[PDB]
Parts: structure tokens; C-alpha cells; sequence
């Protein structure tokens, strides 16, 4: 794998191509309209500045590879890549075309590949006519700095597949788990969990928000606390996952709380809005 | 706000005396036969030596320490104390008789206090005649290292009471916070479900026990995987406190793992056994 | 016995338990004129339930409900004894001792022994199988639920609770002399909870529910449901009143039975019980008294 | 506060503009058509036409309180009331607009509230502005003789409006209760599971309809059996808040039973169809 | 009752259809378009074929079955039918339009019948006004030789009504059972989730899909197991079905698989897609 | 043992139990050629099941399925004693027991002394954990599930039932010898219910329900699965003939280990058990009998 297309210039595909043209790819970077594209690179730039100024790395290295990176709107571009990456939005109609397209696009040994956390990677790869060259690579944010990538296997998803895309995410210094594609994946279904429960002690009067952050700081040695992290990945991202796990499981295991869901629903979503669980003023 | 007495010599009141030592409290240590009051001054002897044996300690308060720690069997000699703690076992036909007598044997100002993590701090207090400075001081292995306190009020509680535990535990260099009786407290309320939910995803294949362990370090910066971390608390604890959640509020959410019944049944309870979701050599 | 209504072919009654409810409800049958053998296991227990009805019927004879010479008349009828063996000729036994299958098995095997072939034999149990007790007799088809309402000698409704087993003629004779004993029965066949206990506790539950949450106060909560339902009193009062460990005894025996997370007991009302609030009878419970 | 404007001259809308009428207040009742206005002014004028015959008011007090209230078909006219109260449909998109109309156009001080028995008042207020202003007043049919009033706090509703709206509330002679929003509030909450439980038990075959009442009302002493208030709120209506229950705590618990879909799915709806689980002939 | 009409050309339709015509009633069998009431007479016409080529009939016999069967694009053609049985649509809002234009369409003595598993009799009875008249006919796949009819009575359903569908049931050879609606009725609330227990099984590592079917068969004298059985019901309809039954009950109880989920979602059907829990290749 | 087929490496088979289940499982080893310790507590146990196999024999030889001859020979084969002792060489010890996890760890952990290091030891048990039952021997390894369909002699099918510990070499001859008996073995790894009981009982529970709400009678629910679904017997029958304290205790223990209330019994399945009416044994269940 030499060459890569991020679909999806946001938060997430433009730190996708970011970690990929800073160790050596050549990456393509599509999205709908030239005006989103240029959001995107902005972002990738703004970025590495902060890094030359860190004097992490060195402004001679920033402009590299900023000229691995080849923005675009033409889909067509990908035609070439190795590997495709889409971090679209969250909504299956349109991942089905966009890899419907991708599927007759893109040479036959392209895998297509999504960020998507919480549609199913079985699904979209029924779309193509071939589904052993579909799967999931969730990365997190940010996705330049952090280790972790759940590669997610659909149920056709094949071992070449898996492996192709195993040893790419080690040569960009990533660290790679194999995931059978199911709810949550491993984080989310762990993690999220963990907040709604955080929530639902709150609601009951059992301790307050900042009792309960230090017990559990404390008391299991993490490094932020329940709800500290709800405020922080935002309270609507988390509700939408237990959402999420609710639905797709049908088990009362995972309601979300409705203190949540009050939270959400009066744009108090966390540190994105200047208030969540706590004041951010 | 002086004298101590602790009952239980096992591995956390002997813990909890020392802690308190540590800081210059009179401190009694009962149980029911002197093996174990040994036995537990034995265990105090050791960490306080291997403590000496750095930087840590001088010598001259390793045994300036173990001369305020007095053991005992006579539950008569606690009639003294301001603030009474028990370490003994899990049983509550026993805590209740524990806790009688020594309603009876104390002066009406000693407050009593359990480090249960299961049994109900409110039907306890229920044997006693002073409900109102009756409370839960929740301490965690090992307890003279680490800083929580998790203040469990039963619904009889005095607010002075509280206040009182809230005093002396930040005198011994504690953290508390204040926890209404509820099924976990905090804690284990949130700890332990998480742990159980990784099971579940071992359980139907999604990812290895090391993928799992490992996704969550990277993904949500914990010290320990799940996994893992079930291993050392000691499945058999882990699953003693899912029964309890499940059992306290009835509701499916709190169901023990299949497979974690399993795994216990085996005796491959982690670290303890040198078996559990790893191989200990 | 010409005193007994017509409506009911039944004309003799053992009550077994002399308590409140046991108390309450030979009363009840001695008042509409039934003989009544009155049976508990010690003197003081049987002495105890009768002057128990004593002090009843004094209430009455002083507000001008009833006559003196009434109340004299009624306590005629009404005979105490520890030999379980006077229940023999009764046609009709309602047991109303304590709530203990093993127990409770034994006195229907005893009494399946020492009655008449035709007797009807009842419990007043709320949380018991009636077809599982019927099951230590030779006489199921005679076994039934008879669930009065506290107090006896007032609340109208019987709860008749037919078993598996209970038949048609069984439950056509207890059903008329509920009915001539001035009382409105309703058939139900065994459910947990029948049909009140069943609608109405888990209602005091969720209210304790709310009051968990914060999402009312326990005045405005039963404010709420006394103005906005026009009950005669608000679930939290109502739960102080029927006692809170009664309440969470059929909330556990609710989940128990069904196996029915619905049912689950809230686990504030557990906290209230093991603190012993148990409401009016112990001078606290969501309210102080 | 002196004037309020009522959206919605249906049975509530008219009931509630007739409540404050009666009791000193200028009333602007709107809707979106004269005929509906209209409706709402004959069916005020019925229900006090009833008072004078059955002499509990005077035909002067009834002309008196008919000329407080001022019919209209537009919103603006409330630009200038304290108080507006909606009691239109319970359709969120709905109740939207119209709060987000009313924030532009009411004066600042003006407090918007929602009679809405079921949808959330955070979401609503979180439409406008003012959300620190928006609040719940839940009235019981029929509005004027109903004495209770459900006071509904958002997560944002104002210590401020709480405070003026339940003044208000006492100053119709109403009887008001403070309540945080939660699925069904208080009384939604706790009554129609218990007719949704009975529907459980006549399923069942364990009683008949009649039988289950009749226990109902001699056990606990209630007014109506289950069953036939039932028939009286509505069967609908009774479903479609088992369903607000269902849906909101995700819980079980909540579920409307099979057989009271069925009902609701004949048309056989109670009173108001002539069937329910009494015939009405 | 001598002459039925049937909605639908498709499998279902004109085997219900070959069924009448075959003990002798006149049947007008309707589609929307001559290219599907031919597609489905041509499938009645190969059906009756293989019966006179096996010597089952006389190849005269098959041409008086024929005989008894007219074609039609036109709804109206039903006004003079004793019964019609709807067989397509497996939407709500169709069904209801089609049963209200039969409702105008229909001497007012006939019978309206569908043969859906999922949609609520009762419901669609509501939009005409003839409830008493509408009334559940499920056939078994192949029509023509099954014998089972569940008959389902609508809440509103009459004796009557019930009572001339049962006798003319058996007058078409088959046997009728009496069910009251409710969701899945009776085969498909026992037989589906047996599967979708069977699919749990294999999920957690249990047993193999041939040991699971292996054990069924044996175990229980079955004679196909439980995961070939969905492959030949198709996974799409056994999911459909569980969707339904967790969806009306709204008990979690019957919930669908995840794996199932993931099979469907993979267009792995089963033997009409050439893979489900086999390979059929 | 010569007359024992050469597939299976086990020779010996000690049965434990002298029930219904213990003497069939006895009989199934003994008509194959093995020889076959049958032990019970008292002999007044034993000879009810020696005398169950004779009677079962009696019937071959009267429907003409073997010889006189061939049914004493293999009663030949078939050992009764009390003595737990005669285990201590078997290759293969079975227990079919009270369903009672105290009793059977202490069966288990005699056994375990008792016996050469070789044997294995297996449970026909349904429904209590085989991996709890190892864990009260020092050769978990060597324990295992066979679980064996009523009646045992003719039933082919066997659960094969792997705890946690159990090794593959275990399983591999628990397999061999199951064959070598004319049975027809799956793996099962450990989980409540298995693979049968687990989709079969909660289709009878199913099954009270719908009859519970009065959907469908009991006749036409169990009409309805025989042509609906092909089956041979509909639910409610089959509860009656499998035993409705049995289908109970499974649901039970179904949801006694889930903690799902998916499995919970059925509210009226429970209450015709308190009645006594279990189904076919005891004259009446959903039918009666007569």
C-alpha cells in the first residue's frame, strides 16, 4: 500500500490523512465542495504549526507533508489508492452510494475502508460487489496523535483484507485489535457504559459530579473521571452511542439515562458548549 | 478524635491500623483468637519494613508506629475510642452482632464504623441503639497507601457523624467523598460492570482478552485493561459484587457474565490463583 | 341458626388465627349470625382476639351503631378454643394465622383430616399459592382464597381466590355466604398480587421512585395523586399506613412469582425498611408521626 | 401578572382561559382559525351558563368573566401578555415554532409554558432564548374545577419563573406542585400504569372488568376502578403516554400491554367512541 | 360461500388460489398488472403439471381447476366474491386502502380476509365498516398442501364471521385453528425465536451450526434443525418476525440476535440466497 | 473385552445410579459389549434397576429386536454392587445421581481418590455446572458431561459437555467411546441448558403462555406446531410427556444462571406444577390422562 484516499475532510478524515502523509504516503483528500476541502487542509496546517512551534518537528517537515496531501472533489481521484478511507457522515444511505461508487471507481485490490463508529460495516459492504475488500479502521481523536485503531471485520470481510490493513496501520505507527464487528466495538461499548452509569448515581443523589469523578480518579486510578470525559467527548456523542448499543442489542442493559437526555436536549453537551455536567465559563 | 480501634486483623483492618498509626493515632486491633491479631501485627511488621528498607521510612517510626498499635481480643478494650472501625467478614448475621455489643460497650460519643463493600450500612445500624453515628468508611487495598475513603451514609446518618469521618480521614491523609448507601457506591458500582461487559465481549468472540486490555489502555488511557484488572481484584470478588448490584436492584442490567460464572467456578480466579482471563507462569 | 341468611348454605365457620384479621372476620360472620369457632394455639392468643372484638363492638354500641344487648348476642356466637379438632362439623375454615407454607401446609393437612367431607377450606394468605396448599389436602377441589381487607368487620370486599383445583360448586358456595355476610366478592383466579395488592403496591413503588429521583417532594407527590386522581390518599402516606415492609414483601414477592423485572422493588424502599421507618406503626417512614 | 394568552381553544385551552377569567385575569385566547376561537368561546359559555343554572354564580359574575377573555387568530397579540400558555398538539416541530414565534414576539419578561403532558420542556425551551423562561403548567381536565396544577421545571427553567408561576397558580386558587421534568411527571407516572396493569390482569383471564374495578374501588378505596377511568381518559390517550413512558426510561417496565393496543386499535377508545372495555349504549 | 376472491399473483396469492379452485369454488384471482395475474397462473399452471405428471390428478381434473379461475387487474371484480383474501402487501397504509375500497367495493355479506403474519387484523379492520367481517386467514407455505390455517380473529371479528371461515377452511381440505390476534400468533411465537435461540447458541461458541441442528434433530425428533430451517424460511423473514414480536410486546425477551442482525445485513439469507448458516453453493 | 468394539479405548464403564437414567445409560454400554459396573447405595436400588434393564430386554425379545439368549448375556454384563469401590479400575466412571450439587461434589471427589489416574469422570446431570463439579477433584481435566436422551437405549444422541477445564484427550475418547456405542455425539462447551433443553423448553414456556392469554386453546396450539412446523408432538403434549416439574426446573435454572428474564418460567406453568398435575406421570397436566 503506497497510496490512500481520506473521504471526508472534517475533525476526523482530515486528521486521518494527516497521520498518513506524516510517514510518507501519498494521500488523497476528497470531500463535496472545494469550500469543505479548504476547511480541511487549513485544519492539517494549523496543526503541524503547532508542532514546528513545539519544536516537535521542524517547519522544513510541515511543508513535506503538506505536499503529500492533494485535496479534491472529484471522487475519480481515488481510482488509484490502495486503500480508501471514508469519514463521512454518520448516515447509511449515503455510505452505501459513496462505496457503491468507490466499488466501480477504484481498481479491484482498493480496499475500502470506514471510520464509521456506529453503522455496521457488515451492511455498507453489501453495497459493493466486494465486501472481502470492505472494513472498518475506527481511529480516535486525534487521530495523528493517537496509538489505537479498532479494525472492525465485517462477517465477509476477508483475512487478506484484515492483514493488508493490519500492517498499514503499523507502518504509520499505529497500533492495531482485531474486532469482530458487534455494537460499540470494544471503547464505546466499555467506555460509555460506564459514563450513563456515572450518570445514573448522579440522578439518584448518591454523590456529586465532582465526588464521583475523584472516587473514581482515585479509586481506579484513571485519569479523568466519568463525567468529566462525558463533558469532554460531549454529552450528545455519548447519548447517540448508548442510543446506539440500545437499538441495535434490544436490551435494557444499555438505556441511556434520562438525565442525559435532559443534559442533551437543553445544548448543554460539555466543554464544546461551555457547560455539561460542569461550568466551562 | 483520637483513639481508633479496628476489628479485623485480615489483610484490610490490619491495613486500616496502620494507616491510621502512621499518622499518630492510639490505635486497638481486635479479632477473635491471637494467630490472627499476630498474624496481621506479622503483616504491618513487613510492609513497614519493606517500607524501611527505602528511602521511605526511618527506622525509628517503623517502631514508633507498631507502639501505638495495641492488639487485642477483648472487644472491651474499644469502650474507649472516638471512632471504631470493622474489617471483619462478610456476613451480616455476624457485623450485626459485632456492631450490638459494641453499642452496648462504648461511651454514647463513639461513632462506629464498617469498610463492607456489600452489606447494607443501614440494616446494620438497625442492631444499634446510635444509628445516627453510624457509617460506612470504605477503604481500598492497600489501605495505607491508597487515598480514597468512600463515606457510605447510611439513611440514619448524622451529618456530625459525617462530618467527624470527613475530619479524621483527611487527618490520616485520606480523600474522602460523601456516598449515599446505595448498591457499589461509586466505585465498584462503575468499575466492575465495565469489567463484566469486557467478559461479555470475550465471551462472544468479538476480540482477545489482549486486544480487549489493549484497546482500552490506548483507547481510554487506563492503567490496566479489564481484563486484566478483573484478574487482580480477583474474579471471584468481581463477581461476589455483580451478584450484589443484580441482586440489590433487581434489575437485568447488573447480570454477572455467564462466562465469568465459569471461570470462577474453575478456580481460575487471577493473579491470586496464578490463573485467570491470563496465565500467571 | 335460622339466623343465618338464607343465601348461604353454609351455616357454621371456623376462623384459625386469632390476630387482627382472624379476629376481625369471625366478627364479621358472627355478626350476620353464623356460629363461629374461634381456634389459636395458646389461651392468652384466643383471649386476646376475643376481647379484641369486644373492644370493637363497645365502639359501636357507643356511637350508636348497635345496640348493647346486640353486641352481648354477637360474642355468644362466638366461641374460643386451642383444639384445632372443634373446626370438625364447620362447614366453612378460614385460616388467617401466619404466612409460612411448611406451617400452612400442615394445618390444611390437618384440618383435610379432622373436617367433615363437604367443609370448604379457606386462606386469608396475600402472597401465598393457594393450589400449592391446596396440594397437602386430599380435597383441592375444596381448597380457596378468601382475602379480606382490613378491618374485617368494615371493608366489604372479599377477594375470592380460586386455585387450579378450587371448583365451581366450592366457589358458588363461598361467593354466597361472602354475600350474606354482607360482603362483595370478586373471582379471581391465583395471580400474584390478585388484583389489588397486584395494581396497587407497585404504585406506592413508583412513587418511592420518584422520590428517588428528586423529581418531587413526598407532600407533593401525594398531593398530586390525592387532587390530580382524587385519591382518598397519596401513595407515600398510603405506604406509611399499609407499612412499608408489607409493601416491599409483596414487591418482592411480585418479582419473585413473575420473574418480572417490572416488579423489581425500588431500592430506596429497601433502605426505608432496613432502617425500620417502616411508616405510621413504628412513629416514621417517608412521613414523621 | 396580570395578562395571559392561551394557545388553543380546544377543551384545555378554553378550560384553562376560563380558569383565569374567573378569577380576575385579562385572557387573549387564540387560535389558528375563528371557528376554532369561536368553539372554545361557546364551550366557555356553556360551561358557566351551567354555573348560573345550577346557582352557583350569578349571570352578572358570568358576564363579567366572558368579557375578560379576547378571542383572536394571531399570535402578535400576545406580544404583550406575562403569561402565554400553549395547549395545541403534541407534536414537538409544532410546539417549536410556536414557542420560537412567541420568543420574538413577547416582551422579555413574558414566561411561555406548555401544558404538555408529554413531550420535554427542556427541548422546548431550548428553541428560544428564554429558556431560563419556559416551563411547564400542566392543568387536569376540566381545567376550572380541577384544583391541581403539575408546575414542570426544565434543567434551565429559572428559580425566577418557578416562583412567579406558582404565585399564579395559587392566584387562580389552583393548588401547585413543584416538579423537575421526568416522563409523566407525577401523576401520568404513577396512574396510567396502574390502568395499563389492570389491562395485564383482565389479559390474563385472572378477573373480568367489572370484577377488577369493583376491586379497586372497595379495596383501596378509589373513585373509578382502573378500567372504566380508563375509558374515561381515553384509551389513546393512555396508550400514548405508556409509549412517552416506554420510550423515554427505555425501560420494560413501562410497556403498554398487547391488549391495550389492540383496544386502541379498533377505535374502541372508552366514553368518547361509546366503547371501551364498557360499552357505552 | 361459493366464489373468493384473492389479492395478490404472487407465491402466496395463487397457491391460495390453486387451493379453492382445486375443491371446486369459483375464484377471481387479482393483481395489479396482466404481466403478474399471468406470471402467477402460469405458477398455478406448472404446479398442477407436476401433479398429473406424478399421477396425483387427471390432467382433465387440472383443466377444470383452471377453469374455475379468472384473472383480473380490477378490484371491483371482487364486489360479488363471498370471501376475499388479501395476500400482497405487506405495508400497513396499502392494506388499509385496499380493505377500505373492498369495504365500498363488496355485497355487504362478504368476508375480508388477509393472510399477513405481522400486520394487526384489528388495525386494518378499523378502516372499514365492516370490523365484524374482517378476519386473519394464514396459510402455510406451499399453500396447496399445507393444511394448517391459522385463523385470526380481529378484537372485533364475529362468531359468525369466524364460524363461516372455519367451515369453508375445512371445505378446502385444510385445518383451521382459532387464534385470537396477538403478535406472531402461534407457529411463528414459538417456532421463530427457537431459531433465533439456535443463532445465541452458535454466537457464544457453544456448538457448531451442524451440531446445533444435529442435536435438534435428534434431541427432539425434529425433523430439520433450527439454523437449516431458518436458512430455508430465509434469515431476512425470521429476523422481520423477531423484529415484530420484540416491537409489539415490547419485551426484551424476544429480541433478535445480533449475529442474526449481522447474517441478514451480509445478504446471507440462507438457500434462496445461496448462503445463510450454510453454504449452498 | 473382546466383545467391546475396537474404536473405543475404554473398556471398563462404572454407572452411578441405578435410576430410570443410570440403568438405560447401563444397558446402553452392557448391549454394546462392555462390562458394566451398576452401583447404587443400597441393593434395594440396584435390583429396581437391574430389574428396569430386565423388563426393557423383555420387550426386545418380545417385539422379536433380540434373542432370549442375547438379553441374559447381557445382563451378564451388567454388575450391581454398592461397593463405590468397583470403580477403582473403570476407564470411563458415569454418574447419574440426584440432581443435587453437594451430593455430586462429594461422588466426585471420592471418585477422584478411588480411581486409577486414567478414568474419566462424567455426569449425565442437565443442569448443574460440570466445570464446578471438576473443580471438587484434582483431575479437572479428566471430567466431563455425557448427556443422554431418556430413554438411553435407544436415543442416539449424547451431549457432549466440555467445562472449562476439560481437555481435548478427554473429550476425544468421550467421543470414541460414544460412537463405539452406537451413539452420536456433539460438543457442547458449558452453558446453561446446552443445546437442547435450552430452545426446547422455552418453546413449551412459549407455548402456556400464548394459552395463558387466551390466544389459542390447547388443542389447536399444539395442532398448530405439528402441521405448522412438522413437529411430531406439539408443546404442550410434550411438556406433559417430558414433565412439567422437569420443564419448570429447567426455566429455572435457565434463568437462575442468564439472570436474563427472557427465560422466565411462566407464571401458570408454575402453578399447574404446585397442583401436583405434572402431565403424563401423574395422570393430568394440559391433558388429562385416563
Amino acid at each position: 500500500m503506497k497510496k490512500v484516499c481520506v473521504i471526508g475532510a472534517g475533525t476526523m478524515g482530515s486528521g486521518i490523512a494527516q497521520a498518513f502523509a506524516a510517514k510518507g504516503f501519498e494521500v488523497v483528500l476528497r470531500d463535496i465542495k472545494d469550500e469543505f476541502v479548504d476547511r480541511g487542509l487549513d485544519f492539517i496546517n494549523k496543526n503541524l504549526s503547532k508542532l514546528v512551534k513545539k519544536g516537535k518537528i521542524e517547519e522544513a517537515t510541515k511543508v513535506e507533508i503538506l505536499t503529500r496531501i492533494s485535496g479534491t472533489v472529484d471522487l475519480n481521484m481515488a481510482a488509484d489508492c490502495d486503500l480508501v478511507i471514508e469519514a463521512a457522515v454518520e448516515r447509511m444511505d449515503i455510505k452505501k452510494q459513496i462505496f457503491a461508487d468507490l466499488d466501480n471507481i477504484c481498481k479491484p485490490e482498493t480496499i475500502l475502508a470506514s471510520n464509521t463508529s456506529s453503522l455496521s460495516i457488515t451492511e455498507v459492504a453489501s453495497a459493493t460487489k466486494r465486501p472481502d475488500k470492505v472494513i472498518g479502521m475506527h481511529f480516535f481523536n486525534p487521530a495523528p496523535v493517537m496509538k489505537l485503531v479498532e479494525v472492525i471485520r465485517g462477517i465477509a470481510t476477508s483475512q487478506e483484507t484484515f492483514d493488508a490493513v493490519k500492517e498499514t496501520s503499523i507502518a504509520i505507527g499505529k497500533d492495531p485489535v482485531e474486532v469482530a464487528e458487534a455494537p460499540g466495538f470494544v471503547v464505546n461499548r466499555i467506555l460509555i457504559p460506564m459514563i450513563n452509569e456515572a450518570v445514573g448515581i448522579l440522578a439518584e443523589g448518591i454523590a456529586s459530579v465532582e465526588d464521583i469523578d475523584k472516587a473514581m480518579k482515585l479509586g481506579a486510578n484513571h485519569p479523568m473521571g466519568p463525567l468529566e470525559l462525558g463533558d469532554f467527548i460531549g454529552l450528545d456523542i455519548c447519548l447517540a452511542i448508548m442510543d446506539v448499543l440500545y437499538s441495535e442489542t434490544g436490551d435494557s442493559k444499555y438505556r441511556p439515562h434520562t438525565l442525559l437526555k435532559k443534559y442533551v436536549r437543553a445544548g448543554w453537551l460539555g466543554r464544546k458548549s461551555g457547560k455539561g455536567f460542569y461550568d466551562y465559563s
